[PDB]
């Protein structure tokens, strides 16, 4: 599978992140079994990132993109969007399913 997208509160449904814009996110980041690995809002500095650039994983790319300015959702992205096989050592085990919590604040 690749990243499923489920909806936690609705945007303006109507500005959808393009390629080469910077997304203006806050988010969590979860391991299958709950528990958290990473997190802006713990930073309280919500994260930058250009849609297309390939410095976030696949299913946040295609993910992402399907959300609109103001939604928040939950991203469930396979290990083949993710970290894969070879995962993250100490942070991310092989093969790992991740679920992260999204909130696209605005597009820059």
């Amino acid at each position: 599978m690749g990243v499923q997208v489920e909806t936690i509160s609705p945007g303006d449904g109507r500005t959808f992140p393009k390629r080469g814009q910077t997304c203006v996110v806050h988010y969590t980041g979860m391991l299958e079994d709950g528990k958290k690995f990473d997190s802006s809002r713990d930073r309280n500095k919500p994260f930058k990132f250009m849609l297309g650039k390939q410095e976030v994983i696949r299913g946040w790319e295609e993910g992402v993109a399907q959300m609109s300015v103001g939604q928040r959702a939950k991203l469930t992205i396979s290990p083949d969007y993710a970290y894969g096989a070879t995962g993250h050592p100490g942070i991310i085990p092989p093969h790992a399913t991740l679920v992260f919590d999204v909130e696209l604040l605005k597009l820059e």
